[PDB]
């Protein structure tokens, strides 16, 4: 029932090494998705019988693995080869609407990519991974999907022993910003339009049959910064945003030092060795151009100088056009003014002041009654006086809309979230799958499902301090 292409290990020879997942000790499932099974068209047979395909121990007909390779900026410095050091390529899905998905199996053993460390992943990364990347699908924001985790017996030393650990990871393409870069400082340019072209051709096809190249990296430029702008609205903090992180297609790629703002902190930095804040929360639009200008200098050869920086100017348009309309939403603003941005900025100001809390913040100010000064907010700024000062004046322009208060708690409600990935959510789940109890894992899983649906528990609070 499961048909595999090799499109990758025959059209992009010699970006890759053919080698075979090495296992784990004992391997055992410990959670899949049975939402993205069903929609790839995976039987339940594949999920029983052993750790089997998901954990590195029998390859599906069809499958030829491969380890790409690759470079790119980390910190703003040229790091030289990166490549797929802790996963490996198992092949490409192709599904009955003629789509294809790649099989990426991170932790399936050593690469001659795998640098210093041992090609092997653990436990918390595949659950935090697990979780962020499907919260993230279930906000709407593009991502890699993360099909199945299996844990073993086999000790992995980091700053503690861990569990070796293996996700399945589910994305259209993994082609990477350091795909393109890796080949043009290698001084190999035709190696980078070939990348080029097999992009267009598989993830661009309605282009590219005459200013194809022009047309594909300004939509490259467009859908990376409309990834960012979704990143900012909701609050999520990448943590790594080198050029071997940023995805080609603009989806949500490598999880890591990630977080989901808790205090409202503009200048929050979630990776703990991002000593300078290079990636800190506010940076991400700045850094993505930084990361597209690099891009752009390796298709330089192909592509006109005239035409690439226009592409790259259109960069502060797409980011603010995205950002300022969904803002409008959380906000409830049904209408646009030249306004909006300055109650946003005090609204942002007075958060940062007091460290409210992103997600709630905006949750509660979707219970909004624009005649009414009364709000579950007042009870959660300390500076009272301030946010009633704020709010009859924000309300002051709600009633500018001339809209019900039904029609915009509606709207609101379903771009608000009530429910983020927070970092202490996920570490209970951590830490009761470490003792081999998976209902919290699965529990939160369920409830990052419907992140718009509001809920009594636990879920919806700020993090214990
Ligand atoms: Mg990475």
């Amino acid at each position: 029932t499961l048909s595999f292409i090799t499109r990758w290990r025959d059209e992009l020879p010699a970006t890759y090494t053919t080698l075979s997942p090495t296992p784990l000790n004992n391997a055992r499932l410990i959670w899949h998705n049975a939402e993205l099974a069903n929609t790839l068209g995976i039987p339940s047979s594949l999920f029983k019988n052993g750790a089997g395909v998901w954990g590195g121990e029998t390859l599906l007909p069809g499958m030829s693995p491969l380890a790409q390779v690759y470079s790119g900026h980390q910190f703003g410095v040229w790091a030289g080869q990166l490549g797929d050091g802790r996963g490996i390529l198992l092949g490409e899905q192709r599904l009955a609407d003629g789509t294809t998905m790649d099989w990426h199996l991170k932790g399936a053993g050593l690469t001659p990519y795998s640098r210093m460390g041992d090609g092997r992943a653990v436990l918390r990364s595949t659950i935090r991974e697990s979780l962020a990347s499907e919260a993230m699908h279930y906000l709407g924001i593009p991502t890699t999907r993360a099909l199945s985790i299996v844990t073993s017996d086999s000790p992995v030393y980091r700053e503690t022993v861990e569990p070796g650990a293996m996700l399945m990871r589910v994305a259209p393409s993994h082609l990477r910003f350091g795909h393109f870069e890796h080949f043009y400082y290698r001084r190999e340019p035709e190696k980078v339009r070939q990348l080029a072209d097999f992009a267009i051709r598989h993830y661009w096809s309605h282009l590219a049959d005459e200013d194809k190249y022009r047309l594909w990296f300004t939509d490259v430029v467009a859908r990376t910064a409309s990834l960012i702008a979704q990143w900012q609205t909701v609050g999520f903090a990448h943590g790594v945003m080198n050029t071997d992180n940023m995805s080609l297609l603009g989806l949500t790629l490598d999880y890591g030092p990630f977080g989901f703002l808790d205090d409202y902190e503009p200048g929050f930095i979630s990776n703990h060795s991002d000593h300078q804040g290079r990636y800190s929360f506010d940076n991400q639009p700045a850094v993505a151009l930084w990361n597209l200008q690099r891009l752009a200098q390796t298709l330089s050869p192909f592509v006109a100088v005239d035409a690439l920086n226009e592409a790259l100017d259109s960069y502060q348009q797409v980011l603010l056009t995205h950002y300022g309309q969904r803002m409008r939403q959380k906000l409830g603003f049904m209408t646009e003014q030249k306004e909006d941005n300055a109650l946003l900025n005090e609204l942002f100001s007075l958060m940062a002041r007091e460290r409210s809390d992103y997600t709630r913040t905006f949750r509660m100010l979707s219970l909004t009654e624009q005649h009414s000064a009364a709000s579950p907010l007042r009870d959660e700024f300390i500076d009272r006086a301030a946010f009633d000062d704020w709010f009859a004046r924000y309300r002051g322009r709600l009633q500018q809309d001339e809209v019900s208060d039904s029609e915009r708690q509606q709207l609101m409600q379903s771009v608000n979230p009530a429910l983020v990935l927070r970092n202490w959510l996920a570490q209970r789940a951590i830490e009761a799958a470490e003792k081999g109890d998976m209902t919290e894992l699965h529990r939160l899983h369920e409830a990052l499902r419907n992140p718009f649906s509001d809920r009594d528990d636990d879920y919806v609070s700020r993090p214990p301090d």
